[PDB]
């Protein structure tokens, strides 16, 4: 809890303000400095509240003067760090790297500071509470915040170029890890000016991710173009157009199991899809997806329409015969009932059924052999929740094959009520066929909208709904509860009362009128207000809600279309057999050129 | 009435014109001004059709030269103000200093002219008839028009700086008062270098308001940050981020009881809420909010919908009994009536409905001793009206605890007809629960636009709309009043005929058509026609303005529902114990630098 | 001169009419319609030659 940083902060200050020494350290006053070096009664080597030092102090207020004075006073003083919590390895060396003082990094070098110090304090490791992240390292706070000549004369005073922190990042890293500044790519150039022997560009954290994936998931799409100068290479020009070929060895990555473009489609950040329309990534996956991707995706979508209508004839012609017992019961509907299952299959017509109940159970088989792998490999926050890789969708898909393989599990024990999961498993599945509706350009993106405004608008509007049915329902019962339930039976008992008014709240149903009866006059009263209220007010208020929702989603109509395309891409790239998917790109083995491949497009400017 | 102002300027044109003394002060000629010098015959001190002089006229016109003529003509002139009813007190100095003309102020204040002069006319009061508000003091008007030179000269020559007028505002007050110029807070700088000895910062005027408190209140940005230029001091600084702790001892406002804020969020004054946005006023409300704010509010809102599930539990069981008499009516619906409070309470469930009728009577009790004080403590139009801090709810739930208490009345008198007051109860308090339904951030601006267009869209609307139903309901009684109630009774008598066009105004209920008997032709052509004008037309243009105003609230969401959050806020800072709600910020006691609590808050800029 | 779309500088060509026009006075005869040229400013729009007009007639009584 951050009111902790706020206690050790104004405690530093209680600490600085308390001793001579820090105070003076503060100020930048000379006058009693003076004094305070000559005498040996005081002690120099006094800790503040977490264990700054008079150097820690007059590094933070940028007076080098008095720094340098207490260097003379104790050359031995400066290695010393911070030691408690919030500043576990703080030194002030840090501090005067990340003030970008050229004279006192200097002077601290100069005498022999520790370069390669590792800060491990809470601030300075990457939160929602702390501000910034600019690491653990003095070379990672000059090459981070943006200073040249400092992180250069921090190469030349030691600092090994590998740096991996707790979090096992490296500079690479955490230079990327910027909110999207130009000039830091410049001086990522300056790492790679430096970088010499694997290499820097190949190491990963601790989370298993090249730099150049961490750029590919943080969304530095300024940092991705510079990268991708470097890799690819014109090969010809004539006139305005100019062909190049752009290494594709780690945009495919092809020995690595979770792939790059995995890493960018299922990313938590919203920057990370306007990556995904660069000009290595969006030629290659288009290729993928008109080559192989949507040929696929259209027979696996058709092969699922045809499965979902051999579900619904078989599941209509369902075993159903009639009952036994007569019904002797007003206010009753029953002619038939549940059929046993000694002669459920009887006639060939049965029969004809009975195949397709295999085809069935076998299609929830092979539809959970393809998604308990899936939701163990990634995690479940990781997959349900994500609505670009289709959670929302791939719930439901499992949803209907839990469902179906429970009525197979209650028809095999022969009880009755069946009718409830068959009903639940045949209403979710053919709105599962909107999973394959991503595919199409043309009705791609209103899938993403429908899902987009069940979890945004009707998750708000549903509590605003539930406290208007629920009272009106409640004063409409009142008012029903004193009258018989014959001539106006829409408000007989509690819950056809909550279900009359929400249908009534959504203008399905017509309003409760007997005019060959008189009506209770506190009705027309609570009804009419109920009309203005709800119908009126309170639901077309929504309806253009969801038109300035669909607005907010057709500015960046396309933004999600590609991004759809690029899920079912990579997610047919996995599951699918190896000869029927190909890889992608041009081999370049028999160019003489090495194993790596690539991928040529040709532009066009001026 | 502003048509008196006219007269009165136009009787000073008059009394300008009529005398050659001062129509030679107004034309700025010196030729027989010189002669009206001269001769003793003349009388100088002669009187306008106010009390405007020859000099005052000299210096409304920024004739300096002719005021100086007379200035030596008659030195003691100067000091005598007007003396009718809209300048009771108005000076030349007080005209000379608003014109800025240096050498007349000079002149005038070295021939020893009242410096501390009220002008305290019904122009100079605030008003919306006078378009400025600049006081009713000289060193007022100098600093209110922005002049440096001028108000220097003032100080130099006397002016004590305190000068409260009739409505008590001192010089920083009417300062703060202007429309949000930037330049006068510099000049503010003047008056706080020119103020010494309590200060001139914390004298109240007639209200009761510190000038902290009248910029807080009226919205002046500018000027509170700029105040806030002098409270604040940075404590550190390392690289792009800063520590700096704002005093809250006037924000907070712990000694005064009307504090600070609730003047900021129950401001009449629209412009006062981007005030409250301000860098630490935001933190300060938001540490309130999601430390103790958020919390506190959800277990009231939640034991606020259990009170309402124990009061919809307990009415829906409510005491009937079947009925004695036999109805032996046709067009009449009855089984049952209300029971008597004799055998209402026999059995064990209605003791455990008992129990919760003795709930829901203790909370109206509840309810009622946290309204009446507080609405006693503010005004009735100050809390009902106020949209900001939940009035239109206030008066819902107000109305509530008195049906409730009315229904506890009537059930003890044993009378009949309880059904209307359960009705109206149970219609206003579930709906109130939006009133618990501000908190949230994804559902709270929702419940502000709803009363928005309740109080603006069908304000207008209603009017419109029982105009159309009107004539048209009594266009189809007369259609239907030559023809039978059973074929067709949707306009049987002229209540249900109104009501059955509003429910086809709203398209709820069907239209009248029964195809198995001949119509009237004249019912087909005023249906015809009410179905273009009323369901067609009038409908889904007030849909479309609910579209536009549901597009004006959605540009500006988070800022009313960051006031709707300081309001509850304040609401709970207030009626709550001591011990559960302690003081937000950090006390600084044991921190040395004073009684004073604080708040530390850090930024990041380049 | 009026009926010009909206011109703004025969506005000042407006005044080197009224610079010339001497003795009823050219400001007041009407047309075969029946207007006078402020009402023909008034009903055709023209709120530049409208101004223009209400500048003469206007003076500051004080400041
Ligand atoms: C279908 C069954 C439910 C599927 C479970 C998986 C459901 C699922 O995949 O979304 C999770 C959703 C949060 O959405 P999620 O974490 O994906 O992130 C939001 C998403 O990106 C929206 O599209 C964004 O727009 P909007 O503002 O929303 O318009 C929103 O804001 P922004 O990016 O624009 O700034 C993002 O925050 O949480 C629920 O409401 C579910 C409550 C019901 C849970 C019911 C549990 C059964
Ligand atoms: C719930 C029971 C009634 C609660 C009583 C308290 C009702 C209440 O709190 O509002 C008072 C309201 C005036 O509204 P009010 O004084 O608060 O000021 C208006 C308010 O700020 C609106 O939100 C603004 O938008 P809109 O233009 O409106 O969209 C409006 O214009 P603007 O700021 O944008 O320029 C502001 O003027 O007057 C009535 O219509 C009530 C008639 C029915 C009186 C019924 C008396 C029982």
């Amino acid at each position: 809890w951050e009111q902790y940083r706020d206690r050790v902060n104004m405690l530093q200050q209680e600490r600085i303000r308390d001793s001579p020494l820090l105070q003076a350290a503060k100020e930048n006053d000379l006058r009693l400095l003076k004094i305070l070096l000559l005498n040996q009664s005081c002690d120099f080597q006094q800790r503040g509240a977490v264990g700054e030092t008079a150097l820690h102090v007059a590094a933070l207020y940028d007076n080098l003067e008095a720094a340098t004075l207490l260097m003379e006073a104790a050359p031995e003083l400066a290695k010393e760090p911070a030691l408690c919590e919030p500043f576990v390895g703080q030194t002030a060396l840090h501090i005067a790297v990340m003030n970008q003082n050229l004279n006192l990094v200097r002077a601290l070098l100069a005498r022999g500071a520790s370069v390669s110090a590792r800060a491990t304090g809470a601030a300075f490791r990457r939160s929602p509470h702390n501000l910034i992240y600019y690491g653990e390292h003095p070379l990672s706070f000059a090459a981070c915040v943006g200073s040249e000549e400092i992180v250069r004369l921090l190469i030349e005073h030691g600092a090994d170029i590998r740096a991996q922190d707790s979090l096992g990042n490296t500079v690479l890293h955490i230079l990327i890890l910027q909110p999207n500044k130009t000039f830091a790519c410049q001086m990522y150039n300056l790492l790679l000016s430096y970088d010499e022997h694997q290499s820097l560009e190949l190491v990963p954290n601790h989370q298993g991710l090249t730099p150049f994936k961490l750029a590919g998931v943080e969304g530095n799409t300024v940092m991705f173009q510079h990268l991708m100068q470097k890799r690819k290479h014109v090969q010809w020009t004539c006139g305005p157009l100019t062909s190049t070929l752009y290494d594709l060895t780690e945009i495919d990555s092809w020995g690595e199991e979770l792939s790059f473009l995995e890493l960018v489609v299922s990313s938590k950040k919203r920057e990370a899809r306007q990556i995904l329309e660069q000009t290595p990534v969006k030629e290659l996956v288009s290729f993928k997806w008109k080559k192989y991707g949507r040929p696929y995706f259209c027979v696996l979508a058709s092969l699922y329409i045809l499965y979902m209508i051999c579900f619904t004839t078989c599941c209509i012609y369902r075993p159903l015969k009639l009952r036994d017992d007569n019904r002797t019961d007003p206010r009753d509907i029953t002619i038939l009932q549940q059929k046993l299952l000694q002669e459920a299959y009887v006639t060939h017509q049965d029969n004809i059924r009975l195949v397709g109940e295999l085809v069935t159970v076998t299609g929830a088989v092979i539809i959970l052999l393809l998604e308990i792998p899936d939701i163990f490999r990634v995690g479940a926050s990781r997959y349900f929740g994500q609505t670009i890789l289709g959670g929302p969708f791939h719930v439901i898909i499992i949803t209907y094959a839990s469902l179906v393989l429970l009525t197979m599990v209650m028809r095999l024990t022969n009880m009755n009520g069946e009718v409830v999961p068959l009903s639940f498993a045949l209403v979710l599945g053919w709105c599962s066929v909107m999973y394959f509706a991503r595919g199409f350009q043309m009705l791609g993106p209103f899938t993403i909208m429908i899902q987009k405004m069940i979890f945004g608008d009707l998750m708000r509007f549903c509590w605003l709904m539930a406290v208007v049915i629920l009272g009106f329902a409640s004063a409409f019962h009142i008012t029903f509860q004193t009258e018989d339930p014959n001539n106006l039976g829409e408000f007989s008992d509690y819950p056809t009362a909550l279900f009359s008014t929400f249908e009534l709240f959504l203008t399905i149903i017509d309003g409760p009128a007997n005019y060959s009866v008189d009506l209770p006059f506190m009705y027309c009263i609570t009804y009419a207000a109920f009309a203005i209220i709800a119908t009126l007010l309170m639901l077309n208020l929504f309806i253009a809600m969801m038109g300035d929702t669909h607005w907010r989603v057709a500015q960046e109509r396309d933004e999600l279309w590609r991004a759809q395309v690029v899920a079912t891409t990579v997610m047919l790239e996995r599951k699918m057999p190896r000869f029927l998917w190909p890889r992608s790109g041009i081999c370049g083995y028999e160019y003489g050129l090495g194993d790596r491949w690539f991928l040529r497009v040709e532009n066009h400017h001026d």
